[PDB]
């Protein structure tokens, strides 16, 4: 069902000096869920459910992010993928996930997840994706609505819509949710972020980092990686498609409805489509682990 409430209590493993903060309940093969920005663990509450009794259900917070710790020293610099991929590996290797994972992921939690598929394969049992960064994109292809505030958080207009104003959270978000958030709901995503500055640099520096028109050439690289190797591979996927979507259309979904030994079902929802349609999102995992895990 929807709801406020979040799905457990965040334990906590220091990575790098830093401690970082994920939701871990029941037992068995990992189901592991990976938000992206602005968001946090939060944002799987309503999902996890559905899997109760199929494995160790995780949702860890990615750095800086959550109740995960802040970096500092924080500047245009920080926060960048590489810097997330470095504490999320050590994080995923400390969690002692064996090799018959379920990842479910979303957004940069997708980038984030199909990199670390690519680079772990023997130990991902499935993926399960919606509105992901599935390949590297041109500006053509992102959501018309929000190109010209993207390009903005990209240009030096981004610290004051950011740090300052904290518009990803207030704005963004809330923009790309069909129904209205409740204060509690709200508040559950503003938290890590309330204040101004440095605190609010992970949700500048995510933009930033889009493969969008060969730039940065980096993430450009690791996604083009990615892409690559889950067009080729037989791993089970279940996509989780969105109408009308945002990112996970036109181009990027025709290219994702070309995996193979893939699964499909569409829910109602523009970007952050855990809070619009959380039941069927989560059955369909459900259905997509029984089969791969048969009792
Ligand atoms: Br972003
Ligand atoms: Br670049
Ligand atoms: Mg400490
Ligand atoms: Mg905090
Ligand atoms: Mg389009």
């Amino acid at each position: 069902s929807l709801g406020a409430k979040p799905f457990g209590e965040k334990k906590f493993i220091e990575i790098k000096g830093r401690r970082m903060a994920y939701i871990d309940e029941g037992t068995g093969d990992p189901i592991l869920f990976q938000h992206g920005n602005p968001t946090s663990s939060y944002l799987w509450r309503n999902i996890m459910p559905h899997c109760a009794g199929l494995g160790r259900l995780i949702a860890c917070d990615l750095i800086g992010m959550g109740d995960s710790d802040k970096l500092d020293p924080s500047g245009p610099e920080r926060y960048a993928y590489a810097e997330h991929r470095d504490y999320l590996d050590a994080l995923w290797e400390a969690l002692d996930l064996g090799d018959r994972v379920v990842l479910v992921v979303h957004d940069w939690g997708s980038a984030l997840g199909f990199d670390w598929a690519r680079r772990h394969r023997e130990r991902v049992q499935g993926i399960a994706y919606m509105e992901a960064i599935a390949m590297p994109i041109e500006w053509a292809d992102f959501p018309e609505q929000d190109r010209d505030l993207f390009q903005a958080f990209r240009s030096q207009a981004g610290e004051e819509l950011v740090l300052q104003d904290n518009v990803f959270v207030e704005q963004v978000l809330p923009g790309l949710i069909l129904r209205p958030l409740s204060e509690a709901e709200m508040a559950a995503y503003r938290e890590p972020f309330l204040a101004a500055g440095e605190a609010r640099r992970p949700t500048l520096s995510w933009p930033r980092q889009i493969p969008i028109a060969g730039t940065p050439a980096d993430v450009v690289a690791i996604a083009r990686d990615y892409a690559g190797w889950l067009s080729e591979s037989p791993i089970p996927k279940l996509f989780i498609n969105a109408e009308p979507g945002a990112l996970t259309t036109g181009r990027m979904r025709d290219f994702c409805r070309t995996w193979p030994n893939q699964t499909e079902i569409t829910v109602a929802g523009a970007h952050f489509i855990q809070e619009d349609s959380p039941d069927e999102i989560g059955a369909a995992i459900a259905a997509f682990v029984r089969r791969l895990r048969p009792a």
